[PDB]
């Protein structure tokens, strides 16, 4: 996250950590079982890590639990990372508590001008490279759908939406990627895409989390 804040501990309850021997990916726990993460995201031997503030130091609310399963979206194009979208199944439930909480789906899709909070250990900076210990935050507007593909003229599906800021500064990373943009206590987006990160006219791309509801409900039902 560039140009954001420290969230505090465990003040956002559903992000989790990917690790494989390291953090690579955000996700968000969605029940006690499951993680919807970005299928970019991808790996196999993925540790799921809940209850996270400081990646590196265990301080006491973590619980890790390896993945038993993934589920890539059946229509993720990894090129041009339409239906980027994937769930999680843990080997064992999470313990569900005040700092380890679910995040509600979406029952409609969220309009352009909703305020919404992106989170990440992702790269702090959009012209070096520094990697936070701790979550940080960033509060960030969507933007409308003409903004958002006139910023990315022929990339834009029916799958994606923009939201951050077109004057730069403030944006998702490198690292943030597969993790919630959350609105009005509903999971509308995971972190996707961009050019490079708080560019100018370069917003953060986003999986459009509403569209895919269906799939996630029914998949979980028989998995
Ligand atoms: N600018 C962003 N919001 C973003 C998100 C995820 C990865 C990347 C970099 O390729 C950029
Ligand atoms: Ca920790």
């Amino acid at each position: 996250i560039v140009g954001g804040y420290t969230c505090g501990a465990n003040t956002v309850p559903y992000q989790v950590s990917l690790n494989s021997g390291y953090h690579f990916c955000g996700g968000s726990l969605i029940n006690s079982q499951w993680v919807v993460s970005a299928a970019h995201c991808y790996k196999s031997g993925i540790q799921v890590r809940l209850g996270e503030d400081n990646i590196n130091v265990v301080e006491g609310n973590e619980q890790f639990i390896s993945a038993s399963k993934s589920i890539v979206h059946p229509s993720y194009n990894s090129n041009t990372l339409n239906n980027d979208i994937m769930l999680i199944k843990l080997k064992s439930a999470a313990s569900l508590n005040s700092r380890v909480a679910s995040i509600s789906l979406p029952t409609s899709c969220a309009s352009a001008g909703t305020q919404c909070l992106i989170s990440g250990w992702g790269n702090t900076k959009s012209s070096g490279t520094s990697y936070p210990d701790v979550l940080k935050c960033l509060k960030a507007p969507i933007l409308s759908d003409s903004s958002c593909k006139s910023a990315y003229p022929g990339q834009i599906t029916s799958n994606m939406f923009c939201a951050g800021y077109l004057e730069g500064g403030k944006d998702s990373c490198q690292g943030d990627s597969g993790g919630p943009v959350v609105c009005s206590g509903k999971l509308q987006g995971i972190v996707s895409w961009g050019s490079g990160c708080a560019q100018k006219n370069k917003p953060g791309v986003y999986t459009k989390v509403c569209n895919y509801v269906s799939w996630i409900k029914q998949t979980i039902a028989s998995n």
